[PDB]
Formats: structure tokens, C-alpha cells, sequence
């Protein structure tokens, strides 16, 4: 029997106790941003930080389940919102829950028939992200937007797909938010 | 094929209500055989037969790799030195785990192995906790005003209450000056 453990999240920070840390650059996301050049810009310019996580996982097993914060920070490559690389689940039957704990954005979701969908977070926002729908979490405000997911321990993980093909939808600013479609979709 | 859609639905974290999820409230006329002062029991029940706790949940067709999440308010208060609870159970696929998030209030989780080996850990505002598989757990209300979490399981691990309602826990948690993790004499 393995042992049943408590750590403690700070609503604050986003930051799981114990937890293992990891980190994203936009030098990490080359070809998931519509403008290359703004991408290739902000790079040279400093290589800002987009997200971090904070992931306590098991080992891969079904009926078992693995936790995480991330803390996508607030900004724009072009007039795109900061984002996360967004994947499919390995074995893509898993489902996915999501906690808003801190800051506002939203989860881009697709299936592998087409379909996409934009669900708005705000703290106090639980986001069903149902088999077979890869997803995505943007930040569309200005300040850092702090999120727990749960998900199945042998959901795996599938970025491949995205990283070639993308999402059919791009989530910018234009005065106000608006999702459009992706030209290299 | 035809794909379930995503959704969001909103939790509120003072009430710890979800909206759209359904309702289950659990009274101290349902536990019955669950507290150890079975006097201090039917007293209560009688005086009014409060609100032990109520859960709000969000349940997909039971089938693997899917997830389920649902919200507690457990209420505070005690059966003679004896703190509020849930009934606990087991999962029904046994080895299915489960994880907690406290939102409001302070207690703790009971655990224990079908053997009866037993775990208590602390939950306050901003804890969450791991319940491995195979592990039977049970909530407790230790303070004065409502104990919130949520949880979230597979949907496919089902629910075996029937071992606990039959022999309980190895172990009580009660107020003696402090909170206390006793053997369960009728255990
Ligand atoms: O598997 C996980 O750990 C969760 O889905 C979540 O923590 C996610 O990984 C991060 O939001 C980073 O975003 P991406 O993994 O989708 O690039
Ligand atoms: O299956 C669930 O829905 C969750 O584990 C949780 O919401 C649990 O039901 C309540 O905390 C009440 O505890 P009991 O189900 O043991 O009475
Ligand atoms: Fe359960």
C-alpha cells in the first residue's frame, strides 16, 4: 500500500508544497505562436517566462491520479495572450478536471473531429475537460492566472500533434478578447 | 464518434455549492450505527436530527479513464465527544484513488487499509490530499464552523460502504481538550 500524504497549495502563488517544479520560456514554445517575428523579438529581448508548474505525479496506472498548479503569466506575442503548449492525452480516453483558483482566462479546447471550444475561468471556475478533447489554458488578463488540474496517472501526455498540426484557433486582443481562427491550422 | 462536451460550472468558495451539480444531504438518521455514544446518538436525533453534511456532485457514466468531482459541506458539531463525519467508504474498483482540496473550515481525513492499519492527516484551508488506492477515508469536522473540500475520482471507482457501516473504523477521532485519534472499541 503506498502511503496517503497532505501538502499544502498557497492560494497565493499557486505553489504545491514538495511539489516538482518546472518551467517554460517562450524559447520553449518556437512554432505555436501565429507571429514568428514578435515570438523571435521577445526571445532575444529577455526570454520572458510564460508558465510554471508544479506537478505531483504517480506512476503511470489506471484508476490512479496525479495533480498540478500552473502559473501561466500575464502577456502577448503579437497580440496573442500568453498560453500553454496544450496536448492530447496519450491515451486520449482520459479526462481532465481544472480548478481557476487565481487570476482570469480560459481553456481552448479541441477534438480530433474539428470541433473547438473556448471556456472562460475566473477563480471558483471547474472546467470539464471531457476524453478526447485536447486542451489548452490561456491568460487573458494582466496579471498571473493560477490554476489547479487533476488528472488520470496514465492519461500520458501528447504534444506532438499540436506542435505540428495546432489548434483551429488562435485567442487575441482586439480591444477586447476575441478567438478567431488559425491560418496554419 | 460523437464526443461529450466540455463545460464550466461554478463553486462557490464561502457556500462550497456547484452550480448545476446535484444535491445529497446526509442527517444523523442516516448514520445511524455509526457513532459510538448511540445514546448521545438517538438524543440528537430526536432534538432535531441536524445536517451532518451535504455533497454536490458531478458524475459521468461510470467508464474508465473518466472523472468525477463533487464538493462536501460537512457541518460542524459532535455525538457525545465525538466529531462530525462522513460515513466513509471504500472504492468499489478498490485500487481506483482519490484526491481532496479543503477550501474553508479545519479537520482532517481517516484512512485506513482493509487490514485496519489507520492514517490521520490534517486538512485546513489550501490542503490537499492523496488517497492512494486501496484505502478506505473518512472526513472530519474538527472546528466550529463548516468543513469545505472538494473531491475528485474516477469515474468508474464506485462506492463500498457496506464493510464500514458494518464494523466502522479501526479508529474514532474526538474532543478531549484536544482533537484525539482513539481505537474504535466496537471495531
Ligand atoms: O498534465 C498536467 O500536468 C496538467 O494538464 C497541467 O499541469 C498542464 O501540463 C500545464 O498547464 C502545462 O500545459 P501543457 O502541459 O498543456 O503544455
Ligand atoms: O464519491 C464522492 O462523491 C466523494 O468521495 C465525496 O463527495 C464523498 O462522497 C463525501 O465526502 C461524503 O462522504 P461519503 O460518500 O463517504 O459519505
Ligand atoms: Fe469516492
Amino acid at each position: 500500500y503506498k502511503e496517503p500524504f497532505g501538502v499544502k497549495l498557497d492560494f497565493e502563488t499557486g505553489i504545491i508544497e514538495n511539489a516538482k517544479k518546472s518551467v517554460r520560456r517562450l524559447s520553449d514554445m518556437k512554432g505555436y505562436f501565429i507571429d514568428e517575428e514578435a515570438w523571435k523579438k521577445m526571445v532575444e529581448e529577455g526570454d520572458p517566462v510564460v508558465y510554471e508548474v508544479y506537478a505531483i505525479e504517480q506512476e503511470e496506472k489506471e484508476g490512479d491520479l496525479n495533480f498540478a498548479t500552473t502559473v501561466l503569466y500575464p502577456g502577448k506575442v503579437g497580440n496573442e495572450f500568453f498560453m500553454t503548449k496544450g496536448h492530447y492525452h496519450s491515451k486520449i480516453d482520459r479526462a481532465e478536471v481544472y480548478f481557476a483558483l487565481k487570476g482570469k482566462g480560459g481553456m481552448l479546447l479541441q477534438t480530433p473531429e474539428g470541433e473547438a471550444r473556448f471556456i472562460e475561468m475566473e477563480p471558483g471556475t471547474i472546467v470539464y475537460v471531457p476524453p478526447y478533447w485536447a486542451h489548452r489554458t490561456i491568460n487573458t488578463g494582466d496579471k498571473p492566472f493560477i490554476f489547479l488540474a487533476l488528472y488520470p496517472a496514465d492519461a500520458g501526455h501528447d504534444y506532438g500533434t499540436i506542435a505540428e498540426k495546432g489548434f483551429s484557433k488562435i485567442v487575441v486582443e482586439e480591444n477586447g478578447k476575441v478567438v478567431v481562427k488559425d491560418n496554419p491550422k
